[PDB]
């Protein structure tokens, strides 16, 4: 459950989020396969509730009505097409499991659900998987209100009502059987692994149950005895009983940790700076490398008010947000996760975004497809932060150096910095209010590089900065802090 499954040499995953089945599987034949990515996470395909008021919002898609493969982003014969069209291409699919709990026990009944299911949250029936009332934690949750009220009563977390969402009787083998055959159909149709929603609010022990119930991954694409790889989202920042390590026998666990410090860090708040980032990793209480998924933000932080608050770095910080995903991209630590985001008309009042519902692009609640501009951008209010060239580069430099060990470290003592991944690539950033010029041991052979960050080797030349390594490994670096992106990356294959 800790392996990607991805292609050797493919270190990356990229959560294409709320985008529709026929996109990711053109995107995957036309850029993420020739681009080296290692596969994606897709946002959850089982049917959800239609929420109108407000209008589809993205959380809709974490509200089940059913198992059946039928949401916004299209049905079950679209999700097969892309995952055999993904596979078929090397690059993997990873589903976001909603496992924990069904919808909102205020939800009306009716059929306002992405495939027209008939579901009646007050009377607990759910006839198109089917659930009733005796597959929910009515009974056993303790607390007043049926809902989670206190995160320090670790027996609440995992038994009541996660914000009101009727909470599954996760211990019952007839609803663990149920998950199962919805995540086996999945496995057996090609997808390489989950995303487990609301970790925290299971039991460790009930996801194992579940998870001796899967398949291995499908034998027509992957080595016999394949099993699913697993990242359990724990939303753990410390203080509170849950710790992200109960779930290590289960598979990896989101470091929500990760991106709340490297945000702090890369904003310089409280006094913190680029070089405390020497011992980055456990060395800040990170779970084991082994174990992480790491990601710069999430579909949820990046709203501002997830797990980090406001020190998250998004797409709308772009300068900054290159810097940290290009520093996560560069080091080690963890297995990484880029995100691809959607524009939203981010609104604050009083410190806080009223428009942080808004669902994806979208004509009368049908999502837009994603265009590809003449410059590799997208259209239609899709980022495609995946697709700038500062990510999509560091994507690579992450498979070039893969298993070469941090080395080289320098700094100045305040906020420049940089490091080596033994002989394969180097790194260098300036987040300091003044420029940043010195010849650094890069570990590197001696030649001409071209800077990854500025530009692209395109027949046998560089596009932006070059960098000349000595036979003695050095090399000068020049970083203006007015530097449209203020960090400098080289590799083995940038070198001319
Ligand atoms: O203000 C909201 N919710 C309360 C604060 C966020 O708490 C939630 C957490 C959450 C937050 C912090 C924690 O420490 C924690 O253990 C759990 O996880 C969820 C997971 C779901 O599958 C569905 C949900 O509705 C939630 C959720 O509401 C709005 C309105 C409804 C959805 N929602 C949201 O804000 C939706 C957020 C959301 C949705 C999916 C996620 O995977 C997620 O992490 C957050
Ligand atoms: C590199 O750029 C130079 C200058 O534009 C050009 O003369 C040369 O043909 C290009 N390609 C190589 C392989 O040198
Ligand atoms: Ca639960
Ligand atoms: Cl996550």
């Amino acid at each position: 459950q800790y392996s990607p499954n991805t292609q050797q040499g493919r270190t990356s995953i990229v959560h294409l989020f709320e985008w529709r089945w026929v996109d990711i599987a053109l995107e995957c034949e036309r850029y993420l396969a020739p681009k080296g990515f290692g596969g994606v996470q897709v946002s959850p395909p089982n049917e959800n509730v239609a929420i109108y008021n407000p209008f589809r919002p993205w959380w809709e898609r974490y509200q089940p009505v059913s198992y059946k493969l039928c949401t916004r982003s299209g049905n079950e014969d679209e999700f097969r097409n892309m995952v055999t069209r993904c596979n078929n291409v090397g690059v993997r699919i990873y589903v976001d499991a909603v496992i924990n709990h069904m919808c909102g026990n205020a939800v009306s009944a009716g059929t306002s659900s992405t495939c027209g299911s008939y579901f009646n949250p007050g009377s607990r029936d759910f006839p198109a998987v089917p659930y009733s009332g005796w597959d929910f934690n009515d009974g056993k949750c303790k607390t007043g209100s049926g809902d989670i009220e206190n995160y320090n009563d670790a027996t609440q977390v995992r038994d009541c009502r996660l914000t009101g969402l009727l909470d599954l009787a996760l211990e019952k083998d007839y609803v663990r059987s149920k998950i199962a055959e919805y995540m086996n159909h999945l496995i057996d149709i090609g997808v390489a692994g989950f995303r487990l929603d609301a970790s925290k609010h299971m039991w460790p022990g009930d996801i194992k149950a579940i998870l001796d119930k899967l398949h291995n991954l499908n034998s027509n694409w992957f080595p016999a005895g394949s099993k699913p790889f697993i990242y359990q989202e724990v939303i753990d920042l410390g203080g509170e009983p849950i710790k992200s390590s109960d779930y290590f026998g289960n598979g990896r666990v989101t470091e929500f940790k990760y991106g709340a410090k490297l945000g702090t860090v890369i904003r310089k708040w409280n006094g913190e700076k680029m070089s405390y980032l020497k011992n980055w990793g456990e060395g800040w209480g990170f779970v084991p490398s082994d174990r992480a998924l790491v990601f710069v933000d999430n579909h949820d932080n990046q709203r501002g008010h997830g797990a980090g608050g406001a020190s998250i770095l998004t797409f709308w910080d772009a300068r900054l947000y290159k810097m940290a995903v290009g520093f996560m991209l560069a080091h080690p630590y963890g297995f990484t996760r880029v995100m691809s985001s959607y524009r939203w008309p981010r609104q604050f009042q009083n410190g806080n975004d009223v428009n942080d519902w808004v669902g994806p692009p979208n004509n009368n609640g049908v999502i837009k497809e994603v265009t590809i501009n003449p410059d590799t951008t997208c259209g239609n209010d899709w980022v495609c932060e995946h697709r700038w060239r500062q990510i999509r580069n560091m994507v690579i430099f992450r498979n070039v150096v893969d298993g070469q060990p941090f080395t080289n470290w320098y700094d100045n003592g305040s906020n420049q910095v940089a490091f080596g991944r033994g002989n394969r690539g180097f790194i260098v950033f300036n987040n300091d209010d003044w420029s940043f010029s010195l010849t650094l041991q890069t570990g590197l052979p001696a030649g001409t590089y071209c800077d990854v960050i500025s530009g692209d080797k395109i027949n046998g030349n560089c596009t932006g900065i070059k960098i000349y390594v000595s036979d003695d490994g050095k090399a000068h670096f020049s970083i203006s802090n007015s530097a449209e992106d203020p960090f400098i990356a080289i590799h083995a294959e940038s070198k001319l």
